[PDB]
């Protein structure tokens, strides 16, 4: 009962694993990934325009993929120009 759906890019926090790409790749909704210069333990996933990253099992199912319970998902905030 911890489903998670998002129709836009989001941030992921784990333990800095190279499998972060494969874990996200599992979701067709994922278009690309980028590491955070400020925080190495933070990654921003960019979904494909038109797709929707839905979690039928929630964040728990996602943690099983990479094999880390620390794996979390947060709403990526868009920066402002001037």
């Amino acid at each position: 009962m911890a489903t998670f759906q998002t129709d836009a890019d989001f941030l992921l926090v784990g333990d800095d694993t190279s499998r972060y790409e494969e874990v996200m790749k599992t979701f067709d909704t994922v278009e690309a990934v980028r590491k955070s210069d400020l925080d190495d333990r933070v990654y921003m996933v960019c979904l494909k325009q038109g797709s929707t990253f839905v979690l039928n099992g929630g964040i728990e199912e996602l943690r099983l993929l990479t094999g880390d319970s620390t794996l979390e998902i947060q709403p990526m905030i868009v920066p402002t120009t001037e």
